[PDB]
């Protein structure tokens, strides 16, 4: 029920929940979740095919946290989180918010440089790490005297002083702990719950505050169906914001959330079926996946219901796409930054517009000001899009002015370019910071990249500006096709000469490409793409 304010100020309505505010803490409220669930299933680990009940979750949480606050983490410290999705990420995030501290996630894929830069924004007193991470993470940490302890979740290092096997220290018998552990109070107004490492054009992340207030609220707000009884699949990585909240959220609905540590195609399918995946959350990579990839076709994915798909620009053409190929019944489509927790919009049964990204939740404020000026716009207007709400960040840590650039008298400026419709269902149209400059138009390369996603014979599309001294900025396609199939350079021009604007006219050229750079939010990575131009 969303309402449009005086002042052209959108609003998703109250919000009527308050189970998850009146909680004295996201610890707190994530233990007696765990527990009111009993024995039943709530993770289920798709490689090894091994079910997790929530009544081990909550013994393990409760051990754990035992733990931490035995090797000095106290409530407000910060631990460090570099493992891919696992039961033990779970139980260590958990253990974390169980006890009071600020857990901070870092990108498994992380450079020595980005892991180093991360941990320095934190600056977490202990740090969970798994195999894949441990050489690299003792490595850093041996550099940053903050850096008390390292706990590994799997294998093993050398490169640094202190650091602990997850499972000697939970199955110490001489280390006696109760059954059950409680969460301290939190300042929910200002204890950071989540430190989230976002991407952006420095090429080095920012480290967004998320408060108690932030989760809990976001936990108080798609489909008819009582997400409870769901078997959910998360690929999104747990250590971005998307998928972090997702499973702190599915957790608390008692779902049966299914994961793999990554996204694999053959792996992705291969769960849908044996599990009967019901719901799964997709970035648009995946989704142009279902929609192109002729494997999709070797797997039975009946029991597939919803695909909640975010993160990044998805068209309605896709969409589409993948309906008519699988018959999904529901597929819908949300928006949301880091900074903003999790979505602040998302599409329901009645705001389901093809390549929307639906209403407001409770709580928040949407406008559309107009850059170069203030100018709040009214519906049909492109504009800046802004929000206000409980689910808005504290800030940058350490980086007070670059919050001060991003939130606005309570207001996030989220850079990008979208408006809402005569219903307020809201459309994104692209990236402030990504439109091409050419000749002082501003051409939206998500546009173009839907566009090229209609055409058949095109698997995978990124438009950039190429350099130039008259112009500025040229457009310019990185296209990657599909097997087998003949695609040309004049062939893909040809395509947006006679279905785009003069403006949106591929004046750089093509440059057919096996694999377009994402991150693992299924963000384009421009930075990469600029730097192949050769
Ligand atoms: C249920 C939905 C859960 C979504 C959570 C993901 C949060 C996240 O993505 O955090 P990030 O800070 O990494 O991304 C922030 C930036 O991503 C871009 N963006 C995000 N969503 C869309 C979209 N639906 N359509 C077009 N663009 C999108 C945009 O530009 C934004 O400013």
């Amino acid at each position: 029920t969303s309402k449009l304010l005086p002042g052209n100020i959108v609003y998703g309505g109250p919000v009527t929940e308050r189970q998850a505010q009146d909680s004295r803490s996201l610890g707190q409220y994530i233990l007696d979740k765990y527990k009111s669930f009993g024995d039943r299933t709530v993770l289920v680990d798709a490689v090894n095919g091994v079910e997790y009940s929530a009544s081990f979750m909550h013994k393990s949480i409760v051990r754990l946290a035992y733990i931490l606050q035995k090797l000095g983490v106290k409530q407000n410290d910060v631990v460090g989180l570099s493992s891919e999705n696992s039961v033990n990420f779970a139980l260590a995030m958990f253990a974390g918010l169980a006890v009071g501290a600020t857990v901070a996630p870092l990108n498994v894929t992380y450079s020595d440089r980005e892991v180093d830069h991360a941990i320095n924004l934190s600056k977490p007193k202990i740090i969970f790490a798994s195999k894949i991470t441990i050489d690299r993470v003792a490595k850093v940490a041996s550099k940053n005297k903050f850096v008390k302890g390292i706990i590994a979740l799997s294998g093993t290092s050398k490169k640094f002083k202190n650091i602990y096997d997850l499972k000697e220290l939970m199955e110490d018998e001489k280390f006696k702990t109760q059954p059950d552990f409680t969460s301290p109070a939190a300042n929910k107004d200002e204890d950071v719950s989540l430190i989230v490492c976002s991407s952006g054009t420095t090429g080095l992340p920012k480290g967004v505050q998320l408060t108690q207030m932030n989760l809990l609220a976001t936990l108080d707000s798609p489909t008819v169906i009582p997400m409870e009884e769901v078997t959910l699949l998360t690929v999104i990585p747990w250590f971005h914001a998307f998928g972090c909240l997702t499973l702190i959220t599915t957790a608390c609905v008692g779902a049966r959330l299914v994961y793999l540590p990554k996204f694999e195609e053959k792996l992705f399918l291969s769960a849908i079926e044996k599990y009967r995946v019901m719901m799964a959350f997709m970035v648009p990579p995946l989704m142009v996946f279902l929609a192109k990839h002729p494997i999709v076709d070797k797997y039975d994915l009946s029991s597939l219901m919803v695909l909640l798909c975010g993160a990044a620009p998805l068209s309605r053409e896709t969409e589409d796409q993948i309906k008519e190929r699988i018959g999904v019944p529901f597929i819908r489509q949300g928006y949301g930054l880091s900074e903003s927790t999790l979505s602040v919009l998302v599409q329901n049964d009645e705001f389901c517009k093809p390549g929307s990204v639906g209403v407001l939740k409770v709580g928040i404020y949407a406008k559309v000001i107009d850059p170069d000026t203030g100018k709040l716009l009214g519906a049909n207007e492109r504009g800046e899009l802004c929000f206000k709400g409980d689910g808005i960040m504290k800030g940058y840590i350490g980086d007070t002015k670059s919050t001060q650039t991003a939130i606005k008298d309570g207001w996030l400026h989220t850079g990008d370019i979208g408006y809402y419709d005569d219903d307020f269902e809201f459309f994104i149209v692209d990236r402030i910071k990504e439109l091409i400059k050419y000749k002082g138009y501003q051409v939206p390369p998500a546009e173009i990249e839907a566009l090229l996603l209609t055409n058949d014979k095109i698997k995978d599309a990124a438009v950039i500006g190429k350099p130039d001294e008259e112009a500025g900025e040229l457009p310019l396609a990185f296209v990657v096709k599909q097997a087998n199939v003949q695609l040309t350079e004049n062939e893909v021009i040809q395509f947006v000469n006679d279905n785009a604007s003069p403006a949106k006219r591929l004046r750089g050229g093509v440059i057919f490409v096996d694999e377009i750079p994402k991150n693992p939010s299924g963000k384009i990575l421009r930075r990469i793409l600029r730097e192949m131009l050769k």
